């Protein structure tokens, strides 16, 4: 029902990797904190008019370095960011733009779409 809905889509996707190698309730906590941090980060950086404006800011990147929002959601969930990294596909990008959520795996991977309207 917003940028909200789209952060949900990305969240669901990301944590989907984490369940069943990381403890259930603490992955739930990881999601909830992730959701909060994205909202807090994306506030005022969301322009349905120019969806691509700030797209590179909003991008969740987990290459050889981890996006702070990921690192923060880990610390606030008691999870070792190395164990979280480990269960997430390497060189992952998730772009969350108005009307579209998409992601790439691997430097030469195709972009895939989770949500578009
Ligand atoms: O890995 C990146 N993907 C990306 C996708 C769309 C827009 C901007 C970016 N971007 C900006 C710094 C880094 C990245």
């Amino acid at each position: 029902h917003h940028m909200q809905l789209e952060i949900q889509v990305a969240l669901n996707f990301i944590i989907s990797y984490l369940y069943n190698k990381l403890p259930r309730r603490r992955v739930n906590i990881f999601g909830e904190e992730l959701e909060r941090l994205l909202k807090k980060k994306y506030e005022g950086h969301w322009y349905p008019e120019k969806p691509y404006k700030g797209s590179g800011f909003r991008c969740i990147h987990i290459g050889e370095k981890v996006d702070p929002v990921i690192e923060q959601a880990s610390k606030e969930s008691g999870l070792d960011i190395d164990d979280v990294r480990g269960n997430l596909p390497q060189d992952l990008s998730v772009w969350i733009d108005p009307f579209e959520v998409s992601y790439q795996i691997g430097e030469k991977g195709p972009v895939k779409v989770l949500y578009v309207d």
